[PDB]
């Protein structure tokens, strides 16, 4: 119902990456 582990890898991919580097 909540696939979660889908969400994160094809829609906070690059958001990932801009929190990681707090800067994009």
């Amino acid at each position: 119902f909540l696939p979660i582990l889908a969400s994160l890898a094809a829609k906070f991919g690059p958001k990932l990456f801009c929190l990681v580097t707090k800067k994009c």
